[PDB]
């Protein structure tokens, strides 16, 4: 089996069904004590929680589900009727994410999409009935943060006040994305310095609030 399957099995055997906080704790324990994995982790997760609570978004898009850790983290804080769409290009990890969300009891809040962001973003309006997004969490290929931000704007998916929140802007890093949003009058940016998941290595989240054209 794979590391991702071991993480799912550990949640199933060490968390409580229907209890998202137990699921997060189980994943963080496994990834601290057994095998590192690229979940956002609790350090950066606590900053995400604070941002989600500030904005109470009704419709969130996540680029890069992995095993569903960030999807559980965000979906557990959504208000009744609010929704998360999460894109995952690896079909094995899409299946693990769906199972993780089922276990946590969050499956009615989340739609896990299996494909590439450049293919799926242009289908959001017609196929998934999206008007505009309230928040976007970027956690997929680091060289796609910038092109997919521009693709979201082209597709008319951003509105004044849409919150982009970007993982890993320091490690592995997303230098073109940061330079772009920080230099653009169309974004209001804030950096939240933190640590790479499970490691004593500096990383950070970038919040970039879209201001219209
Ligand atoms: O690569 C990372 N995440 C991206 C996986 C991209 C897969 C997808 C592409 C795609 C396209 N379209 C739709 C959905 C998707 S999902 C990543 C890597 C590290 C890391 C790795 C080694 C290291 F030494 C230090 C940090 C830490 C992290 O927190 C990460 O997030
Ligand atoms: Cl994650
Ligand atoms: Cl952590
Ligand atoms: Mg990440």
């Amino acid at each position: 089996d794979t590391k991702e399957q071991r993480i799912l099995r550990y949640v199933q055997q060490n968390a409580k069904p229907g209890d998202p906080q137990s699921v997060l704790e189980a994943i963080d324990t496994y990834c601290t004590q057994k095998e590192w994995a690229m979940n956002v982790g609790d350090a950066k997760g606590q900053i995400m929680d604070a941002v989600i609570r500030e904005y109470s978004p009704s419709l969130v898009l996540e680029l890069g589900a992995y095993c569903g850790y960030s999807a559980v983290r965000m979906a557990r804080l959504l208000q009744p009727g609010a929704r998360l769409l999460t894109m995952e290009i690896n079909p094995d990890c899409a299946a693990i994410t769906q199972q993780m969300l089922n276990f946590a009891g969050l499956q009615d809040k989340v739609t896990i999409l299996n494909g590439a962001s450049q293919d799926l973003i242009p289908q959001l309006k017609k196929k998934y009935d999206v008007d505009t997004l309230d928040m976007v969490f970027l956690d997929h290929w680091k060289d796609r943060y910038l092109p997919d931000t521009l693709l979201l704007e082209k597709c008319g998916l951003l509105r004044k006040g849409t919150v982009l929140l970007a993982d890993n802007v320091i490690v592995p890093g997303t230098p073109d994305f940061l330079a772009y949003v920080r230099g653009s009058s169309s974004f209001e940016c804030t950096h939240y310095s933190s640590y790479l998941e499970y490691m004593k290595v500096v990383d950070g989240l970038e919040k970039a609030i879209y201001q219209g054209p």
